[PDB]
Order: structure tokens, then C-alpha cells, then sequence
């Protein structure tokens, strides 16, 4: 997973 600061979300 990544950190999105933009969405305030992790990504898969």
C-alpha cells in the first residue's frame, strides 16, 4: 500500500 495526501486514503 501508498498513502494518497490528495484523497486522504492508502492505495492497493
Amino acid at each position: 500500500k501508498t498513502w494518497n495526501p490528495a484523497t486522504g486514503k492508502w492505495t492497493e
